[PDB]
């Protein structure tokens, strides 16, 4: 933290920072390995060529944007390693990626939507990416604010998040009929992640310590490990296989989209 | 702030933070709505097509860079909402966009000059955008520094700001003769904003509490609301209409620039 | 700093912040001028045309990416000016670019590798630039962390830094045979800077106050001034002359690469 520190005696018992630090560090360490591990495979696989047939790129190089899926996993995995270091040191360490909720998401979530946009040829990538960015800053503010104005930041966040989700549904509906069936099946599941799991984050806030107070900070850390596995890693596998299926169809078999 | 906080008793009377917080929150709330409102219209209008005749894009998509004007207004408006939240909570709230002068401009001002550069086909966009960025960081430092070194940061800021303003005048003089008369008229007014209102910010510093001490913090907050309306929103309307007039000429009427 | 401040009495004698502040400010001021000075020349020279013969660009504009070398020097020089201001004010000033080791490198080092990548036509520029970025954040954490976990952040940093150095060697080996001999000679020396001086930073950590404790903070500030002169300014001159020699060969003499 910028200001706070763990007392040398340790956090007081029952305080909000009296959590199970070895348990949380363990979960973060395992999450670090799985997510980074998945990112490595994604980048490895991209360099093998186009589609399942692994047809050589004409450039001899894979396209830069295709790396985004794998990179985001490498980034998120690295951040989970840092988070484990903080937890195994007992929390509140100077360089804590655990302390400011959602602060770490300000970098990765705009990359996710950009990746989705390039993969699907959704228009107005600049508009979507900045929208996610601003939304995440609203979440940071909502967790950082102790007063009733935390609800004001929530609503400000929803003014970006809900419009952008509805626009994206609209866009995705337009693209979906373009693609062959095996791509349609992977795009369905990518949609379940985006339109199904992204709304859970604002839903959880309502039961958090900033809302009804039904979910503790410890539980929240565990729940986000799992949500990060789905929204970064599984999501990444879906984008990767979506592209392999597309390339198999268009590049390796030379068939046209139903555009 | 990172360190400071409002006492629970409130700020001491006559302290520098003893301002009229309901007045400032009111002005920020209204500024939030006007500026974001203008951004929404800008994006709406862009999607209607090219020029006044609203001729369909060949891509079926407007160009990404054209969104910059509208996005900057959405961003600035959102930041004014946050600023109102801070003021209505009584100032010094943890997540304050009011506390560090010019910190919020570090994102938006480079976007403004990029927008201007793309709209006018000014060369070396990377050089201009980083120049503005660095200049704004010098302003942040100048307001953050209590000693006589605040003048050192001012001068460092002027080493970027004055060179870049003189280069931009030179560039603008080169483009101005290229364009048809209705574009020339809107470009004149865009220049009045850039070369006329941007210098006011460093001019105001000299009379601020970091200079002669003639202008208070409360007054400064009000003055910047107005300057933000001109430099983001009006500026945004000028870029938008400039493009509509250009496209009417080149795209809808198929006439050539005097290049 | 976010939290700490110099006592008004001054730092206590023998404390870690009891350094020779006029000496450090002097060295930073001189470094500011040389590095920024070199950046100015680089940008000036770029605008003169292609190669030694200064053949006009067909666009009438030099390519944006070519500005990166010069810009990085302007940026690094500006940061050295700020660093001098902090040192001449006696250290620990609110806006200190001296306080958080490596924090200032988080912006400039990714620009260096991008510049190198574009200059040499190395593939996967996104992968290299983010790799450097993440590595530098690991260094920031390693210096910021007082516990034995500083070694954990070091190792995390090495998981990015060593892979990316080995990949880059591999890539550079592929390009080297493409280019004419005078380019080969400048590329050799660019490699001595990258593969020879970049490893020194992690090597120095081991003898720093975060390792064996053989090198003081004062010495570290001086050593980095020199390393910054080599890794930004000299490196910048090498990229510039490499391009002039390439353009003389391909553009002004119209000979083909051995691709
Ligand atoms: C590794 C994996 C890669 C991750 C990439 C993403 C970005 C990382 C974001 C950083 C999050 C940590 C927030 C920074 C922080 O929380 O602050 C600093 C640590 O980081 C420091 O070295 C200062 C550097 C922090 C820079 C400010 C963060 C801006 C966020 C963007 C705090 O140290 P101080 O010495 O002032 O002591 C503070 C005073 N105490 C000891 C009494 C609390
Ligand atoms: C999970 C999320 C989405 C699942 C995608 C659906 C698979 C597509 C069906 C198919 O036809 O897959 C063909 C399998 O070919 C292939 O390369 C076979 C797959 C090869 C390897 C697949 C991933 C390897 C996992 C290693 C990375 C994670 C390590 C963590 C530590
Ligand atoms: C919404 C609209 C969108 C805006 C986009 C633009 C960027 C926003 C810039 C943030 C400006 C606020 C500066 C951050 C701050 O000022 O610091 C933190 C709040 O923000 C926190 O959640 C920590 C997050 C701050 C990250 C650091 C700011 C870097 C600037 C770039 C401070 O909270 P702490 O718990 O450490 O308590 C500090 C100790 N007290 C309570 C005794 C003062
Ligand atoms: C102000 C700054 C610059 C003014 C631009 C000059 C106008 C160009 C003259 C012209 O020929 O405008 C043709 C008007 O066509 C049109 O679309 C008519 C204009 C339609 C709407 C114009 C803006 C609507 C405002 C709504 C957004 C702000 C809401 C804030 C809350
Ligand atoms: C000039 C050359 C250009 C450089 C471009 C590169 C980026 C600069 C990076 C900034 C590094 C400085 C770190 C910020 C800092 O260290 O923090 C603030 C100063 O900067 C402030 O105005 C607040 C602004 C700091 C924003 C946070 C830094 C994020 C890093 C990215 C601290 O001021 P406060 O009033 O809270 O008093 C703190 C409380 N005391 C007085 C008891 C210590
Ligand atoms: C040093 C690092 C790398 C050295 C590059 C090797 C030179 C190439 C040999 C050659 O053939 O250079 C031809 C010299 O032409 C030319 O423009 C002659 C060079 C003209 C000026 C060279 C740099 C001027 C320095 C001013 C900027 C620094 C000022 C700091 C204050
Ligand atoms: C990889 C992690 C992801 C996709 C995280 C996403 C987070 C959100 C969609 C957060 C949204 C919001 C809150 C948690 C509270 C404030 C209001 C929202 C909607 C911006
Ligand atoms: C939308 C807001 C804008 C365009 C703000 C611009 C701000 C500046 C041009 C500031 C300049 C400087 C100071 C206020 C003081 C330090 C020196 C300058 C020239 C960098
Ligand atoms: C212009 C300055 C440059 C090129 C600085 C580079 C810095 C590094 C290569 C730093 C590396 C690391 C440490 C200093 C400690 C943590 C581990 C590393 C390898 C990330
Ligand atoms: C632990 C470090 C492992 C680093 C390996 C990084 C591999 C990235 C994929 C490249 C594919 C060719
Ligand atoms: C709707 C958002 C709730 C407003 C929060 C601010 C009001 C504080 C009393
Ligand atoms: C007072 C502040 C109001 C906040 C303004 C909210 C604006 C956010 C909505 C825009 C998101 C849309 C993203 C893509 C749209 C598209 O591509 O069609
Ligand atoms: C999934 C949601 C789980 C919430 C758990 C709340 C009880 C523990 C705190
Ligand atoms: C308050 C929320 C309003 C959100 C509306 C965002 C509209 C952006 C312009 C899109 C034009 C098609
Ligand atoms: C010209 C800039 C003013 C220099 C400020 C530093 C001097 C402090 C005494
Ligand atoms: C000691 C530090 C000195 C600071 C160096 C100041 C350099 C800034 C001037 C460059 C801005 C020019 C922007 C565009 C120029 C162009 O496109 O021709
Ligand atoms: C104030 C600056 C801009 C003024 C807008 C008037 C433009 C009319 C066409
Ligand atoms: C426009 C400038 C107005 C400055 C006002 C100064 C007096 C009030 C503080
Ligand atoms: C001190 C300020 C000097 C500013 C001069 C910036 C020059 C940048 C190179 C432009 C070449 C044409
Ligand atoms: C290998 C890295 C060293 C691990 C640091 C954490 C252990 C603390 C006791
Ligand atoms: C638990 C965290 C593990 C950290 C993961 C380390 C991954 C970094 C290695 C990738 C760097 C490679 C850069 C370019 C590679 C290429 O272009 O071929
Ligand atoms: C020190 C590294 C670079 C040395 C520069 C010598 C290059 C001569 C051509
Ligand atoms: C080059 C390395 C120099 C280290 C100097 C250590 C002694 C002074 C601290």
């Amino acid at each position: 933290p910028f200001y706070d520190s763990r007392p040398p005696e340790g956090w007081p018992r029952g305080s909000v920072n009296d959590m199970d630090y070895p348990l949380l560090g363990s979960i973060c360490a395992i999450s670090a390995i799985a997510i980074a591990g998945s990112g490595i495979w994604m980048l490895y696989r991209l360099d093998l060529g186009m589609g399942y047939s692994c047809k050589p790129y004409k450039s001899g190089r894979a396209p830069e944007v295709n790396s985004i899926s794998g990179i985001v996993c490498l980034l998120c995995g690295t951040m989970y390693a840092a988070k484990s270091f903080d937890f195994f040191d007992g929390g509140g360490t100077p360089f804590s990626l655990n302390w400011y909720w959602y602060l770490d998401y300000v970098f990765t979530c705009p990359l996710l939507i950009v990746d989705f946009a390039f993969t699907l040829d959704i228009p107005q990538k600049l508009r979507y990416s900045i929208a996610v960015f601003v939304a995440l800053w609203c979440a940071v503010a909502a967790f950082a604010t102790p007063s009733a104005f935390r609800f004001a930041y929530y609503a400000l966040g929803c003014c970006w998040f809900i419009p952008l989700s509805l626009f994206l549904i609209r866009d995705v509906k337009k693209r979906y009929q373009v693609y062959p069936p095996k791509c349609q099946r992977l795009l369905f599941w990518a949609c379940v992640v985006f339109f199904g799991f992204w709304p859970l984050f604002p839903l959880l806030f309502i039961f958090s310590w900033q809302g009804s107070g039904h979910i503790s900070r410890q539980a929240y850390y565990i729940i986000h490990a799992f949500l990060d596995l789905v929204c970064k890693s599984i999501f990444g596998f879906l984008m990767t296989f979506f592209r392999l299926e597309l390339e198999e169809h268009t590049e390796v078999q030379g068939l046209p989209l139903k555009e």
